[PDB]
């Protein structure tokens, strides 16, 4: 995959989340009702290829775009995030989804979601304005692919001077 270099800014859109109602091992997230889904999202700029949690991204850095409870099984999120690459380099950015079904203080794992952006077709638009929305993408989970995280993004040149700062943090 191509080199993409510059100062451009990544926004990621996530758009619904079908759980099928069931937490990663094919059991249901609840038995006796719905998941309490807590969904959370990153942009990866640094560490695609890594395994996710501590090798990639700690999962305290991304941002919670959900945090429900009993909800239907297709959760319509509609959300969106984004990132900047300032001057350096990159291959491969990788849109990362995590989504759990609460047990009150305990986690019940839903799944892992990883998508990747590459720039051989769809390189970073211009500039915002002429900037256009993939299509919705069906990102398998990694546990369970039957289960999807549906996410769309952009990305486009911004000017050096607008460019953010940012870490995966580890
Ligand atoms: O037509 C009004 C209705 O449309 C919803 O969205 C529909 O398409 C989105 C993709 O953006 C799917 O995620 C939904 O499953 C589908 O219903 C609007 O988002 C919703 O708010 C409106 O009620
Ligand atoms: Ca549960
Ligand atoms: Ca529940
Ligand atoms: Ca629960």
């Amino acid at each position: 995959y191509p080199l993409i270099t510059g100062f451009f800014r990544i926004e990621m859109n996530v758009v619904r989340l079908d759980t099928q109602g069931k937490s990663h091992t094919g059991l249901p997230c609840d038995i006796f009702d719905k998941c309490d889904p807590k969904i959370i999202a990153f942009i990866d700029t640094e560490k695609p290829n890594n395994d996710f949690g501590g090798d990639s991204v700690p999962y305290s850095n991304y941002i919670t775009l959900v945090d429900a409870n009993n909800t239907p099984d297709v959760v319509e999120i509609d959300k969106t995030i984004s990132r900047d690459v300032c001057g350096k380099g990159v291959r491969k950015i990788a849109m990362r989804v995590r989504a759990i079904d609460k047990d009150g203080l305990n986690d019940d794992k839903i799944d892992n979601y990883k998508c990747h952006i590459t720039g051989e077709r769809n390189p970073p638009a211009e500039n915002e304005k002429v900037a256009q929305w993939s299509p919705e993408i069906a990102c398998a989970g990694e546990d369970r692919a039957s289960s999807k995280v549906y996410l769309r993004y952009r990305w486009y040149n911004i000017p050096e001077s607008t460019c953010r700062p940012s870490s995966n943090g580890q």
